[PDB]
């Protein structure tokens, strides 16, 4: 084993590998939900953006846990990625929905890993989590709650009227 | 016949000036789609300024299509331009489906004339085509469609402020 | 089938469908060998840069294979992306041995859709393919030969320095 | 004991005045290393800089230690400093992998105050360990790591050359 590893188990290193293929999917998931926001008979630009921003930082997220790997003496280990799990996202309300879904899985993989760093007495581990993942996943979980209720409350008055003020008046 | 004429068959030549005579037709129907939506009973700005800057893009279009025309040493022959098939054109929905047809039929005319190049084994015709027309055409019929989309879904909801939304928050 | 689609078969909607795929499994496959060479005990940054960037470059073709799917009324469909065929590189001459072998087979499938567009008349598609893909991928394939040469000319010397010299002083 | 002082253990107090003896006793070893590669018969001035910046991080480290002590109301004790291991440190890959030793000892004993530190329920402590030392500790032996890989990969080839393009090329 590596030169430079210290204090970094096996444990850690495995899980290391799964969060970046959960991270991965993840960016897939959103790469599939912006192209369907682009399709001509569904047609929300603002939508189509926030979530192909979204694919954007999931990938970068994927890198900084590959970058903390190979810094630890890891050996990153990469799995086929699972398509996602709809062809077509429905409403805007329905993405929505499916994406704060995604996103909760993903805090529930970040807690999982910090509690095995934890267990492990791995302090580096705790520290990138906290630095780089756990606020970004919360203020992105908040931000999606707020999208929700907003388009709950528009699309409850007049469906396609309120998905239009919408993606016109809070996203771009 | 030319000094300059080099591989530009009589088919292609009378062919280049019916799709000029096309192109004038669209800029026309389109300058009356234009004032149309100037009148003071219906008023959407936006939509007179979409309608206008199509007029000028076809327009365009032409002028490019008689400059290939002289640079093969054809000869541009004009005919009489009919008029547009309405005087009135509806409500946004009614003009973005006949602006949607008439960008199809002028599409079909490209496939056309690159079909006819390609059997007359003229490869400056297709490159001038593929160069300045197809992508062109594929993306205004995309916008195009993404916008009968977008006042399809607000129109449902409640026709006048639908209509009003679209014109304020999409066109300019 | 879309408002908008026209001259746009099946055979050509499924062949980019499956081109996305390969393009993102590429970029997958550059990923992998990007952060094999950022291993603490093989270390070569100007390789490791060298994949990374063609991991982004990938992505951004398949991205704009998806746009052209959108604004042609196809579909997008995603499937599972296969793990990259090693978990391990060998030297920066295996590496790049693997990496040209990858780019020839995107090479053959982006001209096995070009034959299906030309066979289906899809002068759209011959073009996007001419403008965005073929040069790029004639000139990508170009420069990993001249760096297979001049890896292979240098290893064969004395194979630990012809590695270090060869990122330093062409790698950046 | 302090007016200001606030859950700080005498078992901290004690042990952050022995991490600051370990890091002042790290930065007169790479004084030693520094001034050892700028000698007439050695004269390798990228491996000499490189060792003086390393004198000044680490003796930065130790005042960051007092600050802390201070901060948290302890009392800095100094002991005496231990001279360096070596006074001559041999080739590049010597001095580098006597260095990786050295830094793994500094990286152990942070681990070994985190863990008191996680025993003494004192989250300033963990809180500081983790915002200035654990992620600079393990950034710095994989960049060692990295030099290594290539300082062997050269001197395995032709040890008097190899450690000549390696001073030119990597340090500085
Ligand atoms: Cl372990
Ligand atoms: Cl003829
Ligand atoms: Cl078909
Ligand atoms: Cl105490
Ligand atoms: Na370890
Ligand atoms: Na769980
Ligand atoms: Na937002
Ligand atoms: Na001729
Ligand atoms: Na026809
Ligand atoms: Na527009
Ligand atoms: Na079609
Ligand atoms: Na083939
Ligand atoms: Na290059
Ligand atoms: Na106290
Ligand atoms: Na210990
Ligand atoms: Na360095």
């Amino acid at each position: 084993s590596s030169q430079i590893r210290q204090n970094y188990s096996t444990e850690v290193e495995a899980a290391v590998n799964r969060l970046v293929n959960l991270y991965l999917r993840a960016s897939y998931t959103y790469l599939s939900l912006g192209f369907y926001f682009d399709r001509d008979d569904v047609a929300l630009e603002g939508v189509c953006h926030f979530f192909r921003e979204l694919a954007e930082e999931k990938r970068e997220g994927a890198e900084r846990l590959l970058k903390m790997q190979n810094q630890r003496g890891g050996r990153a280990l990469f799995q086929d990625l699972q398509k996602p799990s709809q062809d077509e996202w429905g409403t805007t309300l329905d993405a929505m929905k499916a994406a704060i879904v995604l996103e909760k899985s993903l805090n529930q993989a970040l807690l999982d890993l910090h509690a095995l760093g934890s267990a492990q007495a791995d302090p580096h581990l705790c520290d990138f989590l906290e630095s780089h993942f756990l606020d970004e996943e919360v203020k992105l979980i908040k931000k999606m709650g707020d999208h929700l209720t907003n388009i709950q409350r528009l699309v409850g008055s007049q469906a396609g009227l309120g998905e239009y003020l919408f993606e016109r008046l809070t996203l771009k």
